[PDB]
């Protein structure tokens, strides 16, 4: 009956509302994901829940253990009925999920504490005094670890040796370790999230160099479940009325802090 949506706690997607403990069930959140899923639900007509993933992760499979965790491991294993969040649509999640057209465009970029001196992923590559890493558990990772282009595979090779691990469990723990740590820590990102973050404060981040790859975030469903027709169409059709660009514009820029 209730769609239960599985989605992630990441601003400016879903974030608890300042007085969320007054209030109940789907009510307690806000955010570009909050006001898409209210919108995605009246266009195909159903009630739905929204819950936060349980263990806070986007999606991958684990090598030995072949279990599939975050959103997606939520979706394989019929915990929910769809999720609406920043996940990116890849070949080795649709080949166990289906995902709708994409609802926003992006490509994974550089993240700097402003002044570092670094202007791209080539920048990267070639030194060692600024370390730089990647989110777990997601499609980022994943983008390096199967790279074959030269510089990639090289960026690839140092992230995963690297020591202390230059990996981090959220995007806000990236963020943290930019700002803390005086130049000496770039963070691989979406273009979407480091443009988020650029417009907050202490606005001291920014995002260098063009994106390395494009892709798209897509409302994905457990494979062959009723929802993902009119899911598809209602994501369509929403772009289409220009809905998508004025939540990014909401989310982003008229709630911008510098
Ligand atoms: C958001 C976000 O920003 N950088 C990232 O790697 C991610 C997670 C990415 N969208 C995923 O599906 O794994
Ligand atoms: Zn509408």
């Amino acid at each position: 009956k209730t769609v239960v949506v599985t989605t992630i706690l990441e601003s400016p997607y879903v974030m608890m509302k300042k007085n969320h403990e007054m209030l109940e069930g789907n009510e307690r959140y806000e955010g570009y994901c909050v006001d898409l899923a209210a919108e995605i639900a009246k266009h195909c007509g159903f009630k739905y829940k929204l819950t936060i993933v349980g263990d806070g992760k986007y999606g991958a499979r684990d090598a030995d253990t072949k279990i599939w965790n975050g959103m997606v491991g939520e979706l394989v294993y019929g915990k929910a009925d769809i999720a609406i969040a920043p996940l990116t649509i890849t070949l080795v999640r649709e080949e166990v999920i289906d995902f709708s057209k994409p609802f926003m465009s992006l490509g994974i970029s550089i993240m700097i504490k402003k002044g570092t001196p670094i202007e791209s992923a080539e920048d990267l590559s070639k030194q060692t005094e600024i370390a730089y890493g990647t989110l777990d558990s997601g499609s980022t990772k994943e983008f390096f670890r199967r790279s074959k282009i030269a510089v990639f595979d090289k960026m690839w090779t140092y992230m995963r040796s690297a020591e202390p691990s230059v990996f981090v469990r959220t995007t806000a723990e990236g963020v943290a370790r930019v700002r803390k740590s005086k130049g000496k820590y770039a963070y691989l990102l979406e273009s979407t999230m480091n443009e988020y973050i650029e417009q907050r404060k202490p606005c001291d981040t920014m995002k260098v160099g063009g994106n390395l790859d494009s892709k798209g975030y897509g409302i994905a469903t457990p494979k062959g479940s009723s929802l993902g027709n009119a899911v598809n169409l209602a994501v369509l059709k929403l772009n289409e009325q220009g809905l998508l660009d004025k939540l990014k514009n909401k989310w982003w820029y008229d709630k911008g802090e510098c």
